[PDB]
């Protein structure tokens, strides 16, 4: 009877729904038709349309054949029981965010490789994943850009889910420098956010087999949690980071003389497996997507796919809150308080934890390495919500609540 | 229709009448105490009718129609932790588990903080529906120390809002001596130069005594005009044996720190009496209710902070509260917190409650053995850590959850 | 064996039977020495007492010579006989003349205006006082304006205090190193050196213990009087007060070390801040003070009077500490460049030092970013370009360079 | 008017008309210097000669008149330490007290290090004049290590100038595990950064090959032609593991340290090469005489660095040559000094001597334990501390005086 119940409100007292008007009311919920959890609903409608006596019309019969396999999702999509239900309103909300950020021309574009250097300033793009996966994307998200530093983040969730908090934080730390030194003072990286502390983290995922085998394994997490969108590899980006990789060296050659790799670790083999996390591509979109999975406690919101154990995501979100966008981590923490993680390609992987996953993407930077717009961003869109780590959930003052109605 | 009629057909349970300690004893297992500022008419009316026991329809609607609102709330499971009788059975076991926690050191720079029993024990919830529950030596007055220094940067921030204070302090910690920052300013207001710092901005141009009362009236309204009070002896200590302060003093003072206009000497008289503000674990555990309730009052409804300043105060109670351990205690407990050399950890899980955690006996990094121990065991028994999740909190308890 | 009074009577004479008076006193001028010597008092009394009741006016026979100088005889053999650290001291002279105004024409810097007593001074004043360790004298410019000695009493105060309680005492309250700044203490919790405001605050604290800041200021004045020969040594009580009024800077270390235990037992922090801001006031003249930093390069005994006033311990590592660590944050360039041990204050003042050659006091009130006198700076630059004086050039093979102790 | 080599002639004969071969060799032995001494060539190969026994006023002429000054110097007790026999004794003495010393831990993270006897011990003595002494295993070759950082430094100051060498490296200690000071440059060339850099600028355009025969030429020099070699057994092991020099080479790489169109990689291997250059305690005493000596060769004769290439290393030896050590040593010893990791200490008297110690173990700072005795020792005995007074000296003796 649930997907009598759901015909009946879609209907509206008549006796057959068209199917643009259930298809045009599915969309205004949030989800894309094109969602993995929609599949046997949209393989029956298209079966459905080619078979029919009718034009476009589906009666109760026709309408419960085609929903019965996803009657539990679109029954929480019908009856706003998603964490934003009214998802126009908000989307209209992140529209006017982007538009203002769309202002903000300053910054430099990364020229150190000239992968980064080609990119156009005025490329900007922002891209939302709920943990219902509500999608909204507006600019440029279907781009393809390296995650850079985004990867520091999703290859430590990795480390933990595989190894644990308290093996992987034998050789990296939990909290911030306060930063030019590699190590703090029981010899470890401060934090997995910062170049030896992301080196020291890839030096920990599936050791014992070739680089070819980790950088796969790696490969198939960052596909779960990206619900098998979008995620490539740029070797144009990886030859220009390993050939002028001197920093990154240096933090090698001293990790290594520190003995801050586990037993048996090839270090100049575990630079170039880091070179190649550092090139692996994305959109905003899918990239949305894997910060929505952060979002959803290591649940795939796309998907429904279980990705990431929830003390790998816990651990994950503390460290992005804290170390994830390097000198402004601490401003960043204090007047936007999300967990963020900023890459020198222009990236800023959001996570609005229980609510919504984001990635938002323009190539100039500040001069803390930051997307100028995509900080104008992250500043207004917790001006406009009460997203804040710290904002009261009853209590929020000018601030809207999109959780609310 | 009537929300007293309905109100009494679900206590009276198909009898005519319900016995007033029938429906006391119902109003207690909600969380509420009988003494709730918010419950006054309803236990005024209730001695009134007690001077003339059953309670009819009639009867019922008279003591309760001036607080039904609140009533319906409490007896419809509408509270953040609607089972709180199961929640505080949990917050015990914590509590005797913490109380084996023997080990740590009582503070004795002053005689003072010497003079503790290292046996004192308490722990008190508050939630942002006023529910309480106390265990151990929640009555016994101790002082703050440096609980408060979140709730007078609460109090500068409220009042001169968030770009003024941080022109005079910073707002990260400092990473693992140093009083100044590479901007010449005081870290964050949960170090002593910055709480010396924040101390300065509030109520400027009037003296100490009016400044102190007006310190006295905000910490009465964010604790719900719940215990509040002073030590002179400590006071008097803190004073004698303050050198680290007075040498913060004078490097602030030589590096022009201060708003113009400062007596840094009075500013310091007024830094010490403010560390030596007594308050029990329950005054206390309305004071952090106040915070995890966005600057309202749970016991009283009153707005005492504005968003903002509650909002930067558990930011940097988050990263810099608990001294040395900061780091540790955001990663691992990843609560707003903050300690004080008497033993005392002011506690805040947002949005569903406030705590105060007392014992004297410190760790080497001068937070409270049994208090950290707890907090510790709180975010492992429950979904409270800061980034656990809502919805998938794998085999974790929420109690803000019915079953 | 012919009489060493005989011998100089002779060579002075120059073929003739009787030296005129004035022969002598120019003679014994050009030398370096004053005729204020307190080592050639008996010569100078018997000169004015034979000038006196002489027959034949400003005539010195054989014999009346021999009257005059037999009490002196051994200094006055000396000098005549070009026995001193810098034999050709007029030429020497010259060349401080030279440098002294090459020196006066860099008038940059900016005058210390904390306190009034040092923002009243001229930023004109420059003087350059001279005193080799044989106590041979030259002064250039302002040598005789009392000025206060401020940071240069640190490294004097550290020689009293290693003369009494040595080395080992002394350095388990204070460290022997530069720090590399802004920390009143290094990493085994004293301050870094004595040189430095906490280490001479520290060092402060451990003089005469148990005596009141009268004695001990009494005490410190008997030691300065010794080493500047009994020359002015005198006291600001306008400078003092005005240090004690704005020294928060100070009293923020005062308050460090009392609560870090940085000072010896039972001492009394705020009095000795008071006792540190009473040496700060202390008022020397380039002239007073060039026989100070005299008595340092001299091994501890004052040129002038011959007296022993450190020991060569007190001596030897107050000249160590002010190699590496009396110029601020030039410390290290100064000890590169300069390679001498030197000692600058706010008021303008550089004590310099050439170890077993000469002491000096530089002065002009202009300061530099890093607290040094402009004047000061140059001065010392030009004096080690000019001489083999810098600790490290070679006394054998020092390439163009001149060498003020050879003959030429 | 009468003849230097016939009044040398009469000092040394005492009355008798002929002087034997042997009593002129041992009265030339007791000033200090050595038959071997090549500014003595010419006298020695004219007694071979004319040997390939008795040698009449003529055939002393025809035998010293080439070195008659350098021989009338040393038989007048013209050289700096006039009573060498004496001063040989007490050399002994601090020799035999510093032997006792056995603590310490010799290197080993490379077996060519390791390989080596903690019981080798030896001290070499060469004056501004060529005098020498030598106690214990003074012939041994072992590896400069550090020690060479203040030759090459000196190098480098010789061939470009103060000014432009201290663009890449600063001049002052550090007071550390920092490679660059607030200025971008490694802080002193006494440090790993710091003589890396300077490796870097020596002989900047030729191959690695040439750069090491120059370096070699010059050490030839400064050694008077004694004893420089090389360990490529050293050599091979400071390359496989170098990690720690390999991390300061491309931190430098990347912050721009090095001058244009420096491969780094190549300079780290120079440097390797340098690092495992050989000598013995006497040869070495050498090259720390020709800094004693002004940059002349004191056997030689030969101008063989500039002054402003001694006097700066002299600076930096004195303030940076002891790494954690330099500042102690600075104060109790007073004197320019290198150490390395072999067991090497190049000590500089100004003006006086050039010495080498060498003693396998080492200390926590990587100083050799009998070497920094020997140094104390040395300066408690004599006024050879830099601020020492010449006239008052206290209890110390003063070798350079007759007594
Ligand atoms: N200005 C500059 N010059 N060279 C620089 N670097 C050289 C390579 C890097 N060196 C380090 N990385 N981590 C380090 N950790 C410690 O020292 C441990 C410690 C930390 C804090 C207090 C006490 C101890 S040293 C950065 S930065
Ligand atoms: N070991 C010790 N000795 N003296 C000590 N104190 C003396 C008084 C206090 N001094 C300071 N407080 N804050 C400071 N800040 C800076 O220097 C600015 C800066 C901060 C961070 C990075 C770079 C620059 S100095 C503590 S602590």
């Amino acid at each position: 009877s649930l997907e009598d119940l759901l015909f009946y409100t879609i209907a509206e007292g008549q006796e057959k729904i068209p199917v643009h008007k259930f298809i045009t009311a599915l969309k205004s919920t949030g989800l894309r038709t094109s969602d993995p959890r929609l599949k046997e609903c949209m393989d029956m409608l298209r079966l459905t349309l080619q078979t029919t006596s009718d034009g476009v019309m589906l009666d109760k019969d026709l309408f419960k054949k085609c929903v019965q396999s996803n009657i539990v999702l679109l029954t929480q999509a019908f009856r706003r029981k998603f964490v934003i239900p009214d998802f126009m309103s908000f989307t209209s909300h992140i529209d006017e965010l982007y538009e203002s950020a769309k202002k903000q021309s300053g910054g430099k574009v990364a020229d150190y490789i000239p992968q980064l250097a080609k990119f156009s300033p005025d490329l900007w793009g922002v891209s939302v994943c709920t943990v219902d996966g509500q999608r909204h994307s507006t600019g440029d998200t279907k781009v393809p850009f390296c995650l850079q530093s985004c990867v520091k983040p999703l290859k430590y969730a990795i480390a933990v889910n595989d190894l644990g908090t308290e093996y992987v934080h034998r050789y990296v730390g939990k909290e911030p420098s306060g930063n030019k030194l590699f190590l703090n003072e029981d010899d470890k990286p401060h934090n997995p956010m910062v170049n030896a502390g992301a080196i020291v983290v890839t030096s920990l995922i599936k050791q014992g087999v070739n680089n070819a085998e980790k950088f796969d394994y790696v490969m198939q997490f960052l596909n779960k949690m990206a619900g098998n969108e979008y995620v490539g590899f740029s070797n144009a980006t990886f030859q220009s980071e390993r050939e002028s990789g001197d920093r990154n060296f240096a933090i090698g050659y001293y990790l290594k003389e520190k003995k801050c790799f586990p037993e048996g670790t090839d270090m100049v083999g575990i630079l170039d497996f880091y070179f190649q996390l550092c090139s692996i591509e994305v959109t905003c979109e899918s990239a949305s997507v894997m910060a929505a999975t952060l979002a959803n406690g290591g649940f795939c919101p796309i998907t429904g796919e279980r990705v990431l154990s929830p003390e790998a995501v816990r651990n994950t979100l503390s460290l992005m809150h804290s170390c994830g966008m390097y000198d402004f981590s601490g401003q960043f923490a204090f007047h936007v308080g999300l967990p963020a993680k900023s890459g020198v390609a222009g990236g800023i992987l959001l996570v609005v934890p229980n609510v919504m996953g984001m990635m938002c993407w323009s190539p100039p930077l500040d001069k803390m390495g930051n997307s100028v717009k995509g900080i104008h961003f992250c500043h207004d869109l917790v001006s406009l919500c009460n997203f804040h780590n710290y904002d009261n959930l009853r209590h929020f003052a000018k601030k809207l609540d999109p959780r609310r109605e």
